[PDB]
Formats: C-alpha cells, structure tokens, sequence
C-alpha cells in the first residue's frame, strides 16, 4: 500500500483512473506495483483529453482512451477512409482538419529527448508528434502546435500543478525517476 497510489487516485478524477488500470492489467501491469507507470498512464489519459477539448467541435478523432483492439478498428476506419498511411503504433488523436495523426507525450525530461525517441521509434514520418514537459516546454513536428495558445497553456499549467503535488508528499524524486 503505497502513497504514490493514494495519492494518483486523489489527483486524478475517476474516469481516469478507471481508464488507466483498465490499460495497465490488459498489459499485464499492475497499478498497485508499477505505482509510478500508474501516474504516468493517468498523466497521459488527462492531457490527452485536454487535448481533444482543444479543438473545433469535430476536429478530432480520439483513439487514446478505447480498448486497444476498438483503437486499432478505429485507426483502421481513419486510414481506409482518408487514405492516411497506418501508423506502426498506436496514435493519440486523428485531426481530421490537419488530416493527420497525433502522437502525444509527457516527459520528465528535455523535450527534445522524448521527442527525438518517439520521432525515432514510429518511423511512420506522417504522423505528428507533440510532446509536453512538467516544466512548461512543448516541442511539436515542424513547429506546428496544432491547437491555440490558451488551450495548450492550460495543459502547461495542470502539469505543472500535478509536479508541485506530487513534491508536496515528496513523491516527485522517485516519479522524476
Ligand atoms: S507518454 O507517451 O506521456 O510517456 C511518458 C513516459 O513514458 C516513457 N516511454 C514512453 C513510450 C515508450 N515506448 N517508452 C517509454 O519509456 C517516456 O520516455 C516518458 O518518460 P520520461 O521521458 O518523462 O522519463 C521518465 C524517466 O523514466 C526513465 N525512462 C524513460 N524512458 C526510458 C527508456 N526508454 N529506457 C530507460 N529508462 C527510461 C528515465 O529514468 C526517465 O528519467
């Protein structure tokens, strides 16, 4: 019974939570052990979201959030229908105005290395990548931000409050990892 766990499930609203542990025991993983992959997961999950609020009314397509195989069907119907190549891992969001997928990651660290590693590893060139750091920063694919200012400073900001909590219970050390 860790503080990490008590802590994710105080932070996060219960959707998320719900969503994360879903993703971790269909990968085997369990939230109660991986305590630190738990908040990491349930980050994601919420900037995600954050994300896809951003847009016009139908400008997205959310994938993150789904039971893998019904986010795979979808990534499918995506590609048969727009003619957009299949990304090799799953994405976040489709823009349906940008007619792209997006990749969407959180990192502890300089921007640019999570961005450098992703860019790397799906090697599908079309698909847009968007990274966000705890510490204010974003770096996005050609430096195409995708949504207004506003809507990706508030996901700034609710990083920013998710680090400061977690340093409150002197949690940040050990997730900072
Ligand atoms: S998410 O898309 O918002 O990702 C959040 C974190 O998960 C890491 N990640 C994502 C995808 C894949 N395939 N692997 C993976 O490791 C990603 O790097 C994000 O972590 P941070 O960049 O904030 O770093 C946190 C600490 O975790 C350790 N770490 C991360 N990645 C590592 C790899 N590949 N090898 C070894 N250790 C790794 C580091 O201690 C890091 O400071």
């Amino acid at each position: 019974g860790s503080h990490m766990e008590d802590f994710v499930r105080q932070c996060f609203n219960p959707m998320i939570v719900e969503l994360a542990e879903k993703a971790m025991k269909e990968y085997g993983e369990d939230p109660k052990i991986e305590t630190n992959k738990f908040a990491a997961i349930c980050t994601h999950l919420e900037v995600c979201f954050m994300y896809s609020d951003g847009g016009s009314k139908h400008r997205f397509e959310i994938i993150e959030g789904r039971d893998r195989i019904m986010a795979w069907t979808v990534v499918n119907s995506i590609c048969n229908t727009t003619g957009v190549e299949k990304p090799k891992f799953l994405p976040d969001l489709y823009d349906y105005k940008e007619n792209r997928f997006i990749d969407i990651g959180v990192t502890r660290r300089e921007v640019h290395i999570y961005y450098l590693e992703k860019a790397n590893k799906i090697k599908s060139e079309k698909t847009h990548i968007h990274i966000f750091s705890f510490t204010g920063e974003e770096m996005a694919t050609k430096a195409d931000y995708t949504l207004d200012e506003e809507s990706r400073a508030r996901i700034k900001t609710r990083l920013f409050t998710i680090r400061q909590e977690m340093a409150s219970r002197s949690l940040w050390d050990s997730f900072r990892q």
